[PDB]
């Protein structure tokens, strides 16, 4: 770990709150990135760029009872910060990206009960100082996915609400510099995000995307077949917004590979070749430790003998609920929606060394395997106070994307674990 | 200059002074390890290290009139810091270093009259965090330089005194990581530094000195035929005691060659090779703009076309006084002295670029030349307001020293020059 090592030496102390993060997070990029072949260079741009823009909004280290004041449902332990995993393809290494929820001493108080200010910030502060920051889309969807008046917000706190995140920044670090991603969970004063319609998403959806086939390919769908599926977050990419995509994600309850089949091609309005549908259905049943020809009209098992938080999960939490999630990119020009599916392993599956297996074992039947057992390797790196292999916590999740190349895309999305009496095992 | 750009896209905005010495001397160190060939990893490094821990402690940035509260004696404008370029040998590429005065609010106020607490923290804070600062003898002579009662430098100013820069520190950006020295200016409350007895510092120096033998031959040579030489400066390595160099720094006013002959073989009793000897002649000769054969009974003469402030240096302010600068190294356990040789190109020689040249050539006529082009451009770099050619302004002093194999280790010390009305032209 020669880029973490000579960094960590270099780089002063802060306070404790930055210091805990750089020093747990920090050690996890570092090992995700030699893990995955990052050339010495890119590991300093990248952890520079850890140490300066993202730790110090992280926000308060948590407590010894590894409790936060603010929690995030990127975690079952609440912590403001998930790793991807984008597996190599034939063509380029694994990348390495992670996502954070901005927070300051005002996150959640009554004068941001959303917690949005520290992520205005962050995004500003990041497009005055790093060139092709847009957020044009940003401020519009800030201003259409939330009611407005704060003090709506604290009333109904004053009443027993219980707010959560809304918005989450990512940072890419793909082969070309870096670019900023932004997730938005809406939340209401009077409703529930499941109780949210639809229409009204889709209303806020056409202020920047009035039409598209993919929209209309979107719609068409929902209202027939769709009918089940359920919105749970959009997102963005903060560049031009004509080069940004557009993903609409939904929870659906059903997890058949029939029901997956429905989902993907839009009920039939957007083909996928069959020998890649039977690839994600292997890595599916690989993944969850099902029988490599479990039915395709059954829904898959939820694991039990590990104790996760289901109960605790919602739309605006989807972590741990039963299901499949999943994205549509419907932005201007497309098509057709490029369709995003996540496998929840924290609802499904076995043991974390299991699942790595399991898609370790897709990627080398599929001649990906030149990195898993670094991967596997890393993983270990992860969590704090268990083995790998005696529970669930690292993996969050497993998702796959159909490339207009008929190849797949697929990611493993790591989360640190560092309780050292872990919830899952 | 790959690494200057994206470092500098990546490292935030801090505030205008830290700006304006990040953007002005990083730039510059940046220009220096490209022209000397430092690989991209080593120039992160060291331009990671100037942000964070001496960026910040050069103090204020100068104002419109290119004035400073507490000027700094190694430049002509008084800039806290200069540069310097250790030329290549047969078996190494050139090192980069630099030097700083540490600043901070009080820097010269009445409880810090002759700033030394930023110092202090400086290292201090160093040593907390990175492994090897040994600060025993910086403490050490901290307490027996100086007097030891600040109110009585107080009460000195309040009656017209100029107290000026007592301490500066160095980083070594050499090819093992990076190591730290302090250099000391003494200054008491009564006397000029002219007017200290070298007996007094040495008192100081057999604190962690009391006997070698190189501290000997040096005392017998300052007790005849070394008369003439007036102390100016010690330098510490902040490194194991065991481990550091003791470089005891003089001023003489001779600068014939017959008395660089009695300074660097300590009157006859450390004897050098007489092609090592006419070595060194002709590169004084060539760097001052000298014929080759100029007489070795002759002092070199002033510059004169160029209106340099040799009426304003004095011991405490070396730059540009009549005279050669040396160093004995007198450490511990040391058989002789290990003698370098300054020469001041603010008082001798010509422009920047003829100095630069004819040092180039001397590098070329004993095949060392792999780098001049490169460093007649770095300097270039350098000057702001002006071109190279046309006065002095950024070669501050070339140095020799005769290493244990013959070696001639031979430095350029550069300096940033900004004003827009150069005042040596």
């Amino acid at each position: 770990l020669k880029a973490w090592a000579s960094l960590s030496l270099l780089l002063p102390s802060r306070g404790p709150d930055c210091d805990y993060w750089w020093k747990l997070t920090g050690r996890h990029l570092a090992s995700l990135m030699e893990a995955a072949g990052y050339a010495t260079e890119r590991q300093y741009e990248a952890l520079v760029f850890h140490y300066h823009w993202m730790v110090p909004y992280m926000g308060p280290a948590p407590e010894a009872d590894g409790k936060l004041e603010w929690p995030c449902p990127l975690t079952v332990e609440g912590l403001p910060i998930e790793y991807s995993w984008k597996w190599n393809t034939a063509t380029k290494r694994p990348v390495v990206r992670y996502t954070i929820e901005a927070k300051n001493r005002f996150t959640g108080s009554s004068m941001d009960p959303l917690n949005q200010d520290p992520s205005r910030e962050l995004l500003h502060r990041l497009q005055m100082s790093v060139p092709g920051v847009d957020l044009t889309w940003f401020n519009h969807f800030l201003a259409t996915l939330y009611d407005q008046d704060r003090s709506k917000y604290a009333q109904a706190v004053a009443a027993g609400a219980e707010y959560t995140t809304s918005i989450m920044i990512a940072a890419e670090l793909e082969p070309n510099g870096l670019t900023t991603k932004t997730y938005f969970i809406p939340q209401k004063v009077g409703l529930s995000l499941s109780d949210l319609p639809v229409s009204s998403l889709m209303d806020a959806i056409a202020g920047v995307c009035p039409q598209s086939a993919a929209k209309s390919i979107l719609e068409e769908f929902l209202t027939s077949s769709g009918g089940n599926l359920r919105p749970t977050m959009l997102a963005v990419d903060n560049v031009k917004p004509s080069d940004s995509r557009l993903k609409f994600y939904f929870q659906s309850p059903r997890t058949n590979f029939k029901s997956v089949r429905n989902v993907m091609t839009l009920g039939g309005r957007v083909p996928i070749a069959e020998t890649q549908l039977q690839d994600l259905r292997s890595l599916l049943n690989a993944s969850s430790g099902l029988p490599d020809d479990y039915a395709e009209d059954l829904d898959l098992p939820l694991a039990e003998h590990f104790s996760p938080p289901i109960m605790d999960a919602r739309e605006e939490k989807t972590l741990v609920l039963p299901g499949f999630g999943y994205y549509f990119d419907i932005a201007p020009g497309r098509e057709y929606p490029e369709v995003k599916i996540f496998l929840r392993l924290t609802a499904y599956g076995q043991d974390d060394t299991s699942m790595g297996r399991g898609i370790s074992a897709w990627m080398t039947a599929h001649g990906r395997g030149e990195y898993c057992p670094r991967y596997m390797s890393a993983l270990e790196t992860l969590v704090h106070g268990r083995h790998l292999s005696e529970g669930k916590g690292v993996h969050t999740h497993v998702s796959c994307l159909f490339k207009k190349d008929g190849t797949l895309d697929i990611t493993s999305y790591l989360v640190p674990e560092i309780s050292s009496q872990p919830q899952m095992l």
